[PDB]
């Protein structure tokens, strides 16, 4: 819609069945214990009648589904009370490149422009035993049923909101089956279900699609939050990128909660790049013209909650208030070389982490070129560029300060669940 669009992967029993043997082996080792989440960021989100831009060369699959739409702030929603937090339901389309791997986040596959049609919210009581239909050029092409999903809408809302607060207007896509249908330029793709107005979108060669969807600017932070995995040589083939939901963000001198009964929660000091101008298919050579400037984040992780499905997964990386971020942006013109800046972390005044952006594996221009090659970057989007070596455990009472030379100083305080409540 206009809120964050969350989605669940591996929720349809047909896919769990199909992947059973693979999930016993590297790199998965074991089947998912918890829900496997992803996000369809704002560049993806379109309404009925808007085109799905088709990337030349690629195979693209429709992903008819339905989404629950949150009607009031949802934090630790109890399963039995879910309906009272759900405004209704909307037909949606998880448009995607093939789901060939579930190990690393599927950003190229799923976060392309216009890859998330979503329709009208309808006030139904439930979506139990609902057949979701796909038609292509007005011919029946696919159907599946929500009774075959592992977690129902109630259970998904409860499971996600247990650690990630949802705001009114946010959505959760309930899932998709193993078997999907292919779309191609010229196709008209229609999603249908009893009780809903059909959702229809044309698929168009991307070369033909006019200007990209723009958004109103709002005070930083506001935008897609991209984050890098391993990005310091401290002494891979392509970047590991994942997205962070906006409710993870908190300001300066706030608190971040350490879960009860875990072994390891660590800070991560990072240079954050903020986009200043809409960017698509930007070369490394002009990438810097699209940067507004720089800020700092503390990209916390709960190492205990890591799994090998879309890793690092949302239960580790999108927890409420576990991403301190400064509200100030230093303009790029104040920083002559962002690839020559010191990063440090202090805990209670003890220096625990130090490195330099000279050790970035993937440079700021590389990253901008890499992402804009397959999706539109918009003003206010953020790129958390990774963290050097020097991680350690932090516990309630601890004051954690991260600092990037010339960019800013960011304070945070760890607290217990008991203190925060
Ligand atoms: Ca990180």
């Amino acid at each position: 819609m206009k809120g964050t669009i969350f989605a669940v992967a591996l929720n349809h029993r047909s896919q769990l069945d199909a992947w059973q043997e693979a999930f016993q082996q590297s790199p998965y080792k074991a089947p998912p214990k918890t829900a496997v989440w992803f996000i369809k960021p704002r560049n993806t989100v379109i309404g009925c009648g808007e085109p799905i831009p088709f990337p030349q060369g690629e195979k693209v699959l429709s992903g008819a589904t339905v989404a629950l739409i949150v009607g009031k702030t949802a934090t630790k929603v109890r399963e039995e009370d879910a309906a009272e937090y759900i405004a209704g339901y909307a037909l949606a389309n998880d448009v995607s490149l093939p789901e060939e791997s579930f190990y690393r986040p599927a950003i190229k596959a799923k976060c392309r422009d216009g890859f998330c049609p979503i329709g009208e919210t309808v006030a139904l009581s439930n979506v139990d035993n609902l057949t979701i239909y796909t038609e292509i050029n007005g011919r029946p092409a696919d159907h599946w049923n929500t009774a075959d999903l592992q977690r129902n809408a109630a259970q998904l809302l409860s499971a996600l909101s247990e650690f990630a607060t949802l705001n009114p207007g946010d959505a959760i896509l309930l899932g998709t089956p193993q078997a999907r249908v292919e779309i191609q330029p010229g196709d008209r793709v229609r999603v249908l279900a009893e009780g809903f107005p059909p959702l229809e979108n044309p698929v168009v060669d991307e070369r033909e699609v006019t200007t990209r969807k723009s958004f109103p600017t709002l005070p930083h932070p506001h935008g897609t939050l991209f984050a890098l995995g391993l990005n310091y040589a401290d002494h891979p083939e392509e970047p590991l990128v994942f997205l962070k939901a906006p409710n993870t963000l908190t300001g300066d001198n706030q608190t971040s909660v350490r879960p009860n009964n875990i072994e390891y929660m660590h800070y991560e000091a990072e240079l954050v790049v903020v986009i200043g101008k809409q960017a698509r298919n930007v070369s490394e050579a002009d990438a810097m013209d699209y940067v507004a400037g720089y800020t700092v984040c503390n990209d916390y992780a709960i190492r205990d909650y890591l799994e090998n499905y879309y890793r690092p997964n949302l239960r580790v990386k999108s927890r409420d208030g576990l991403t301190p971020m400064l509200s100030t942006i230093v303009p790029k013109e104040a920083i002559p070389d962002p690839h020559n800046l010191t990063l440090r972390t202090f805990v209670n005044g003890e220096l625990r982490q130090q490195g330099t952006t000279a050790d970035l594996i993937f440079s700021v221009p590389f990253l901008i070129a890499y992402l804009s090659e397959f999706m539109t970057l918009n003003p206010g989007d953020m790129i958390a560029t990774g963290t050097p070596k020097g991680l350690s455990d932090v516990v309630p009472g601890d004051e954690v300060v991260v600092e990037v030379e010339g960019v800013g100083r960011l304070v945070n305080r760890i607290v217990s669940e008991e203190t925060a409540k």
